């Protein structure tokens, strides 16, 4: 079974790890809290110093630590935002250009596109039939079994699992606060301790 190893929310939360944002990877208009738990999208003139490590096209930032084995869980406040990206990726993803955010390309993510539109970034994408919009999302990686699972912490329910994943090399958390959406989506993502 695809889900035999996949825990419920409480079981996932037992594997909580401390994640921080790696601001040096960030798309240069992203803005970070001093504690490296929050990220939001600034204006075009608000720029971090450029470098080869930064994403240049996709509004993305990576987290730390990376991991090569084991079970790892973290939780993110998404609140009343209208768009975001959450999940994990290979540490070796390319930073420059546009690339599809797919398992084959080293990404395992769920995307909020707009109100009431959520997808798993399979190819083709899979619509997620969410009825209670999450205000906090949990991400659980089980390296050995090759799964990454997403939870609606608000509803205390599973959202989606990528199973039979092709994990090689280290993985790390990935985040996007989305575009500003005319002012509807300016709030940060905030990594949070399990409640």
């Amino acid at each position: 079974g695809e889900m035999f190893n996949v825990p419920e929310l409480i079981g996932a939360q037992a594997h909580a790890v401390n994640v921080i944002l790696d601001a040096e990877t960030a798309y240069p208009n992203l803005i970070f809290s001093d504690d490296l738990k929050s990220v939001r999208l600034g204006n075009k003139w608000e720029r971090l110093p450029d470098g080869p490590q930064r994403f240049d096209s996709c509004i993305i930032v990576l987290g730390s630590p990376s991991f090569l084995s084991g079970r790892h869980y973290w939780e993110v406040e998404v609140g009343d935002k209208t768009a975001w990206i959450l999940g994990a990726c290979k540490t070796s993803i390319s930073r420059k250009g546009n690339m599809t955010l797919s398992p084959e390309n080293g990404y395992w993510v769920v995307i909020m596109m707009k109100e009431n539109e959520y997808q798993a970034s399979s190819v083709p994408p899979t619509r997620l039939l969410i009825k209670e919009p999450p205000k906090r999302v949990g991400i659980f990686v089980d390296y050995r079994v090759g799964s990454i699972s997403f939870y609606n912490v608000t509803a205390r329910s599973h959202i989606y699992t990528f199973a039979s994943c092709s994990f090689s090399g280290p993985l790390q958390p990935i985040f996007s606060p989305g575009t500003r959406d005319g002012g509807k989506n300016t709030a940060p993502l905030t990594i949070c301790p399990v409640g």
